[PDB]
């Protein structure tokens, strides 16, 4: 399909988060909205695997096929999966649309079936307050 | 990955399902539980979407990429996404173990971001009693 979504779930955070994409050659829009947050600013990340078995702890590491490292010659690397922060406005909700990552819904990197996670900034999820799997939706 | 995993959602039904395949050309192991099932046989099925922005609703058709039809010529077509009925033993739980379907985690057909629903046996859902999108998890 053109058009994946993930239906965040957490304690207190949750969210809708589309992506779409018109072709494997086109860049994907993600576009949403995360309810909930504390105020200020929350990593947002895409991370390896859908697995909801354990809450937010079965999602794996954060998404970076392309092996950016630390640093060195890898640090250079983009992180696909690293989808900066996100802030809720006045009204309480954060509005996403991010119009310039290399995430895709094509080929050997497709996020379908991986997780969405939103990043509070204590327990055995660190900072992961809510998740949701990146699911195939109606093509639009 | 040559695993996924649906974790089922819903008002008293869930469950845990997971689907295991070493690769394209194997056969696919489907194995799990479902709990909080009504005593008695229930439908099983893979639904075209894991969208889950409304419920099971959301989830659309059964999943038929063969394009089985009622009657006529198409009518011999394997239903791919038909996976039986359920139901739970004497300790209320169901133990799902599914080894003779065509459903994939490789190739066009992949199931990896659709859903996996249980049909009860009055709404807008149907029968739809519980449902949850086909995750990426961690190969083994």
């Amino acid at each position: 399909s053109n058009r994946a979504v993930a239906v965040l779930r957490g304690e207190t955070v949750t969210g809708t988060i589309w992506i779409t994409q018109k072709s494997e050659n086109d860049q994907a829009v993600i576009e949403g909205e995360i309810k909930g947050l504390t105020p200020g600013l929350h990593g947002f990340h895409v991370h390896q695997y859908g697995d909801s078995t354990n809450g937010c702890i079965s999602a794996g590491p954060h998404f970076n096929p392309f092996g950016k490292t630390h640093g060195g010659p890898k640090s250079e690397i983009r992180h696909v999966g690293d989808l900066g922060n996100v802030e809720a406005g006045a009204d309480g909700v954060a509005k996403i649309k991010l119009t310039d990552t290399l995430v895709t819904l094509y080929g050997p990197n497709t996020v379908v079936g991986r997780s969405m996670v939103v990043h509070a900034g204590t327990g055995n999820a660190g900072a992961r307050a809510a998740c949701g799997v990146i699911a195939l939706a109606a093509p639009q």
